[PDB]
RNA sequence: AAUAACCGGAGAGGGAACCCACU
């Protein structure tokens, strides 16, 4: 049976972490933190996986979906202080990207919280030394029986679904993923695996994201008119993910329109983001991975590293900035610099954290902290998550038998569950963090078989006698190692046992005046006339043969009015033998 | 679902005597 325990993201978001007990094996999918809980409660609990012992004893392998903090932030914490030496699996881009983000988060924690018990740079290096890489569709054998497979997801560069398969049981964990192709990442694609269980997100289960092409059309019209009006453009987006997508879109449109106004990209994370997005072309969808032959889209002709002192520079400008949340806001610096002007635009392409400067700007009040904002804000949505139609399509394609939702809100969880149960007639759940859910398996045991038996049985099935039970028979030799199904005669020869033969000879008593000499001929004629399509023959010695039943006119008995007919048959044809005896009990025609 | 950490972050260490040579 399958046991699923979400240590986080249970009808919630952040610090995603799932535990799967399958066929007696424990696998930990994803282990990250989440902001907002300055206490240790941000990290996933570990008192349930192993309580207070050694983790490797109970756990089998750790799986990381993608490099977003809320998924890859707990690796140093989970694997260094708590203690873990087991295999950690994660795609090459994830392995290359997560270390930088982890170091940045470590520095941010030092600078803001300064938690005493916090992983250190040396410890991150030690943790990442213990990683193992996985390419697309590469089945990696964690052990002799457990294997993991990856898939292209596209939530960010290198994001991947995972199919954890053992024997016949299999569980597909999607984590964060997108089904709408972006401008640099292809849509997630999967086989028709038909898993028993499917873990998926619901971050946008209640929002049918509209036509992305038209959304970006509107975005580009706004930026064009903004540059025309002479104002400046500030685009806050966190340095990874959406930043590069915006950069590609603007760069291509920009080269096409041949516009010359210089555009700047926030420094700091550029030197690493661009380098990785440049060295990892073989993940970035068809358009880029083809166009790569001539030029390399990530070597930008018109995007240059930003400079702080350019903030005062006149003339219309376009500048990306960090972070998308504005909590600290190097972007917020320029925002405060230009807040007075009404000519400039600003775009917020994502959801802001409620109760922060993000929400204060989200709301339209001028007084946002007491300083008044005057420039114009546009609340765009360029999220790379899964829309309700995306989830429904993905589940339909995978054709699973049970679903399980995490990474979202409880009410949307409920709406999505109701809709999916009504639609696909599939079991669903809603585990709250720390709640274990059990599901029954179908562990069908495999078996060997001899080729010839199957060959002739299939030939018989091919013959137009189907729909009549042919009763596939034989016997199963068991060694406790290699169960092999064999035919009766093959088993007989293999085991050396004697082929016991069971013979029944019935004395039919015929009471009629017909001569004994013609009795056998009468029997032959009557059987040939009655048993249609039966092999009825008259042997030269006066006996009769019906299939394998031999009818012999015995020697004359002491009763003149009674004639003895020995009907001898084997057990296999005993059905026809008994039928012949019953027919003959009625007596021969006279 | 995380953000510019000075980014040419530069002061220097004997001295005391003797002889030579330039005006
Ligand atoms: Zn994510
Ligand atoms: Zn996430």
């Amino acid at each position: 049976e399958i046991r699923v325990t979400p240590l986080g993201a249970g009808q919630d978001v952040g610090r995603s972490c799932i535990l799967v007990s399958i066929a007696g094996k424990n696998v930990m999918l994803d282990c990250g933190m989440h902001m907002g809980f300055n206490d240790d409660r941000r990290f996933p609990d570990f008192s349930y996986i192993t309580q207070n012992g050694r983790l490797t004893d109970f756990l089998d392998c750790v799986i990381i979906s993608h490099f977003h903090l809320d998924h890859c932030g707990a690796l140093p914490y989970f694997s260094e202080m708590v203690g873990y030496d087991g295999p950690i699996y994660m795609t090459h881009p994830t392995q290359a990207i997560c270390p930088i983000l982890l170091e940045d988060y470590r520095k941010i924690a030092v600078d803001k919280k300064g938690e005493a018990n916090f992983f250190t740079s040396q410890m991150i290096k030690d943790c990442m030394k213990k990683v193992v890489a996985v390419h697309l569709h590469q089945t990696v054998q964690v052990d002799d029986e457990l294997e993991i497979k990856a898939y292209y997801a596209g939530h960010v560069l290198g994001a991947a679904m995972f199919q954890i398969k053992v024997g016949s049981e299999s569980v597909v964990y999607t984590g964060d993923y997108n089904m709408t192709p972006d401008r640099h990442l292809g849509a997630a694609w999967i086989d028709k695996c038909r898993p028993n269980l499917l873990i998926t997100e619901s971050t946008y289960a209640t929002t049918i994201r509209d036509s992305k092409r038209c959304r970006e059309r509107d975005f580009l019209k706004k930026v064009h008119e903004t540059v025309e009006r002479g104002g400046k453009v500030l685009i806050p987006v966190f340095a990874l993910g959406r930043a590069q997508e915006l950069c590609i879109l603007l760069e291509t449109f920009w080269e096409r329109m041949n516009l010359k106004v210089p555009i700047y990209f926030s420094t700091g994370l550029t030197e690493k983001a661009n380098h990785y997005y440049k060295l990892f072309i073989p993940w970035t969808n068809q358009k880029i991975r083809k166009t790569f032959v001539q030029r390399n889209m990530f070597e930008f002709k018109h995007i240059k590293a930003f400079d702080r002192a350019f903030a005062d520079n006149p003339g219309p400008m376009v500048v990306f900035a960090t972070p998308g949340m504005l909590h600290a806001g190097q972007s917020l610096q320029i925002f405060r610099k230009w807040a007075g002007n009404e000519k400039n635009m600003v775009i917020m392409p994502g959801y802001c954290v409620q109760g922060t400067v993000g929400h204060k700007i989200l709301s339209g009040q001028r007084k946002l902290e007491v300083l008044e904002v005057k420039m114009q804000v546009e609340y765009m949505s360029f999220s790379a998550h899964a829309d309700a139609k995306g989830i429904m399509q993905l589940v339909g394609q995978a054709e699973p038998e049970s679903v399980l939702l995490v990474h979202g809100e409880a009410k949307k969880m409920e709406f999505l569950k109701q809709k999916i149960e009504q639609e696909l007639r599939v079991n669903c759940y809603m585990p709250a963090n720390g709640e274990t859910v059990t599901l029954p398996t179908s562990p069908s045991i495999p078996v060997g078989i001899s080729l010839g038996l199957l060959k002739r049985e299939m030939a018989q099935g091919l013959l137009p006698e189907a729909k009549k039970p042919r009763l596939l028979h034989g016997t199963l030799i068991m060694k406790d190692s290699n169960f092999r199904l064999v035919s009766s005669e093959q088993a007989l020869k293999e085991l050396g046992l004697a082929e016991h033969q069971l013979r029944f000879t019935c004395r039919v008593h015929l009471h009629d005046t017909r001569k004994e000499q013609e009795t056998a001929l009468r029997v032959y004629s009557h059987l040939k006339s009655v048993l249609k399509d039966h092999c009825v023959q008259h042997l030269p010695d006066g006996s009769v043969t019906v299939e394998s039943v031999l009818l012999q006119a015995a020697a004359p008995s002491e009763d003149p009015g009674t004639k003895v007919l020995l009907v001898s048959w084997t057990y296999q044809d005993e059905e026809l033998g008994s039928f012949l005896t019953s027919l003959l009990k009625k007596g021969l025609p006279q």
